[PDB]
C-alpha cells in the first residue's frame, strides 16, 4: 500500500552526464558512445543572448574551444555540429556507460524523470508531467541547463527532455534530444510566456482510482454519466476533454477496482462542482494529475526493471 | 525557481541491491563488501510467522539454503550470522560497486530516499520522512522487504532504513542497518499499531521559507509572537513544539528571505487558526511537513555530489 510520487532508479543516466565549457559558460552535457550533446547556447556570452545567431557563433569556433569533463577525466572534442538547438560533440571516447537507449518525444500528459545536474554532477531525481501548455513545473537553479528527463521501459532508457530555460512565470521549457522544442519557444532572451495551463483530466481519473486501491472511497457515488455530460462540465472547469481513448487506457483500473470509467467520471464531476470541503484523497487536498494510468498500475502492481 | 519532492540519485545504491532466496520466500539485500544484508524474516514461512523464534529457525539452516543472485551472477554463501533483526550472509566475493558507506540512526523528522525493489531489482525512487511515532508513508508491494532507505553526504552514502513490514494503518515500519527496530515494532505478524502521529513543526517552517524563496508571499504579516506563545498554540493543533535548537537550523533560510524565525511563526500561528481558505503554498492546499531545512538549503541553493 501507499501512493507516492516515485521516480524511475537513475543510475543508468548519471553515468552519461558531463560538464561542457565553452569560454565562460559551463553546463551539462549527455554522453552517449562517442557524442555529446548540450544545449547550443552554451556558445553564447552575455551580448549574445537577446539576438544571437548561431551559425555565426558556431563557425568562429574550433574544437579546442570546447572542454568536456567526465568527472576530473578531460575529453578530446574531435568535431562538431549543431542538430537545431543541440550542439552535437564528437569526442574520441567511446562511453563505456552507455545504456541501451532512444530518443523519444512525449506528449503532454506525460510523465518522465528529471536528472537535475550541475557542473556534470548529479543532484537529485524527480518525477513531473509534460503540461499541455508545453511547459514543465520543474526544479531548476542557474547551471542546470542541459538536465535530461527520461523514462525506463524494461532495460532501455528513453530520452525525451534537455532543459534550456526558465520562463518568468517560474516554469520551464526545453528540447527533445532532437533539439526540437517543446511549445512555442526560442533559445534566446526575449520577452516569451507560456500559454493558459489545463487540467489533466485522464491523470486525475487514474489517480482516483489509485485512492480507491488504498482504501480511500468517500468521493464514490452511485451515479453514471455521459463522455458528452461530462466533457461538457470538464470543459467549464479548464479541463481537458475525456476521449474514447482516454476510457480504454483507464480499463485495467476499472477491471481491478469494479468501478467503470464512467461512474468515476460521476464522482469527479461531483467533486469539481461541490469541492472536497475539507476531506482529503492520497493526502492531497487539491486534485493531482501529474500521475498518468501507467504511473498508477506501475506503482500499484510493482513492475521492476533490468 | 521550482520545489520538488526531490530524492538523491540512487545510482550508487542500485549497484548494491540483490536478490535473497531461502525456502519459498525471497526478498532484497544489500551487499557490501563481502556481506549481504537482509531482513532476517526471510527464514520464516508461514506457520512461523505469528510466533517465530528465529534462534531456532537459524541454527536449522546451513550455507546452501541461501540463495543470493546478483543479476544472473549467483554469490556463495560461505558464512551467516543474526544481527537483532538483520541476517548477515558472508559471500565469497566482494562487491565491487561497493560505495563509501557508512550506517546512521536517524530521529524523526529527518528525511532520506527509498529505492523501492523487487527480486532485487530497482523500481523506483522516492523521498519520505521518518514520522514522530517512528514509522514511514511509504509505497511499498509485497516482495519490497529489504529495500533501503538513504542519504548522500558529498561522496558517501548513508544508509539509515531497511523495509521490513506495511502496518494495518497503510504505514510501514523497519529498521536501522544494525537491525535494531525504529519504534516498537517487532517482527511477526502479531497485532501492532502506530502511535498517534504529529505535524513536524520545524519541517512546515523551512517550507514557508522556500515558499517566500520562490515568490509565494500572501500569508506572511507584520506580527511577531515568542517561542512560548507559538508552542502553546501549536499544542492544540497536534503540531510538535519549537525549541531554540530549531529557531538556531532555520537561521540561514532566515537570513536569505530577510524574514525572523518568530515573525514566520506568527504567519504559521495564523494559518493554523484561520486556515488557508482555498489558497494555495507551492502547489498545495495543505501545510507540508516533509522538507528538512537542509533539503530546501539544498534544493533552493543547488549542492551536488561526487
Ligand atoms: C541554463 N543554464 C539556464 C537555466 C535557468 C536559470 C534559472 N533556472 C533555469 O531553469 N538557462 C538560461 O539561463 C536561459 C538561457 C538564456 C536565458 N535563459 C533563461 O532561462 C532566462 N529566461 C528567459 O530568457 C525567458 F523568459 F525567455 F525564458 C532567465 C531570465 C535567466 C530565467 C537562454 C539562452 C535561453
Ligand atoms: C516484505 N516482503 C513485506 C512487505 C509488506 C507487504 C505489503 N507491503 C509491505 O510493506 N513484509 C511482510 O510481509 C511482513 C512480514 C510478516 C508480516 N508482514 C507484514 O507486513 C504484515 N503486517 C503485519 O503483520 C503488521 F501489521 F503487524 F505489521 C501484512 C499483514 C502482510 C501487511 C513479517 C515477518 C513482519
Amino acid at each position: 500500500s501507499g501512493f507516492r510520487k516515485m521516480a524511475f532508479p537513475s543510475g543508468k543516466v548519471e553515468g552519461c552526464m558531463v560538464q561542457v565549457t565553452c569560454g565562460t559558460t559551463t553546463l551539462n552535457g549527455l554522453w552517449l558512445d562517442d557524442v555529446v550533446y548540450c544545449p547550443r547556447h552554451v556558445i553564447c556570452t552575455s551580448e549574445d543572448m537577446l539576438n544571437p545567431n548561431y551559425e555565426d557563433l558556431l563557425i568562429r569556433k574550433s574544437n579546442h574551444n570546447f572542454l568536456v569533463q567526465a568527472g576530473n577525466v578531460q575529453l578530446r572534442v574531435i568535431g562538431h555540429s549543431m542538430q537545431n538547438c543541440v550542439l552535437k560533440l564528437k569526442v574520441d571516447t567511446a562511453n563505456p556507460k552507455t545504456p541501451k537507449y532512444k530518443f523519444v518525444r512525449i506528449q503532454p500528459g506525460q510523465t518522465f524523470s528529471v536528472l537535475a545536474c550541475y557542473n556534470g554532477s548529479p543532484s537529485g531525481v524527480y518525477q513531473c508531467a509534460m503540461r499541455p501548455n508545453f511547459t514543465i513545473k520543474g526544479s531548476f537553479l542557474n547551471g542546470s541547463c542541459g538536465s535530461v528527463g527520461f523514462n525506463i521501459d524494461y532495460d532501455c532508457v528513453s530520452f525525451c527532455y534537455m532543459h534550456h530555460m526558465e520562463l518568468p512565470t517560474g516554469v520551464h521549457a526545453g528540447t527533445d534530444l532532437e533539439g526540437n522544442f517543446y511549445g512555442p519557444f526560442v533559445d534566446r532572451q526575449t520577452a516569451q510566456a507560456a500559454g493558459t495551463d489545463t487540467t489533466i483530466t485522464v491523470n486525475v481519473l487514474a489517480w482516483l482510482y489509485a485512492a480507491v486501491i488504498n482504501g480511500d472511497r468517500w468521493f464514490l457515488n452511485r451515479f453514471t454519466t455521459t463522455l458528452n455530460d461530462f466533457n461538457l462540465v470538464a470543459m467549464k472547469y479548464n479541463y481537458e476533454p475525456l476521449t474514447q481513448d482516454h476510457v480504454d487506457i483507464l480499463g485495467p483500473l476499472s477491471a481491478q477496482t469494479g468501478i467503470a470509467v464512467l461512474d468515476m467520471c460521476a464522482s469527479l464531476k461531483e467533486l469539481l462542482q461541490n469541492g472536497m470541503n475539507g476531506r482529503t484523497i492520497l493526502g492531497s487536498a487539491l486534485l493531482e494529475d501529474e500521475f498518468t494510468p501507467f504511473d498508477v498500475v506501475r506503482q500499484c502492481s510493482g513492475v521492476t526493471f533490468q
